[PDB]
DNA sequence: ATGACTGGAAACTTTTTTGTACAACACTCCAATAAACAT
C-alpha cells in the first residue's frame, strides 16, 4: 500500500523497543516504545501489522473476542490426582518481542 | 473452563405545552382641500 509515510516511520522505530534501563535510584522505569494505531475503517489498518510479524524473529497475533482476562498472562489446578500447577497466557511467552493485538 | 442462557437494564427517542414573538386590524385622526357659499 502506497502512501502514509508518517505511519511507516513509527513501525520501524517500535521494532527496536529501546533499551529498558534503570534511570532512577530505587524505581525501575520501563523503557519500551508503545505505539497505538487507530484509523478510519477503509484504509486497511491490519495489513500494516502483518508485515512486521514476518520480518522479525518473534511475534504473535490475537483478537479481542478470542481472549480475555484468563488467556492474557496468568490464570487453575490439575484436577486429576490432587495437584496444583499454574499456567501462563500469551504475553509471557512473547519475551523480548513485538506483540500484535487486534480489535482492542 | 468460555460460552451459554434468561435476568435485568441508561440513555434518548418521542411529544409538548409552555411561555414568547410577531403577524394582522379596524383604526381615530388628520390635514389639507376643495368646492361652496358667502363675499
Amino acid at each position: 500500500i502506497y502512501g502514509h509515510e508518517d505511519i511507516k516511520r513509527g513501525l520501524a522505530l517500535a521494532l527496536f523497543g529501546g533499551e529498558p534501563k534503570n534511570p532512577g535510584g530505587k524505581h525501575k522505569v520501563r523503557g519500551d516504545i508503545n505505539v497505538l494505531l487507530c484509523g478510519d475503517p477503509g484504509t486497511a489498518k491490519s495489513q500494516f501489522l502483518k508485515y512486521i510479524e514476518k520480518v522479525s524473529s518473534r511475534a504473535i497475533f490475537t483478537t479481542g473476542q478470542g481472549a480475555s482476562a484468563v488467556g492474557l498472562t496468568a490464570y487453575q489446578r490439575h484436577p486429576v490426582s490432587r495437584e496444583w500447577t499454574l499456567e501462563a497466557g500469551a504475553l509471557v511467552l512473547a519475551d523480548r518481542g513485538v506483540c500484535l493485538i487486534d480489535e482492542f
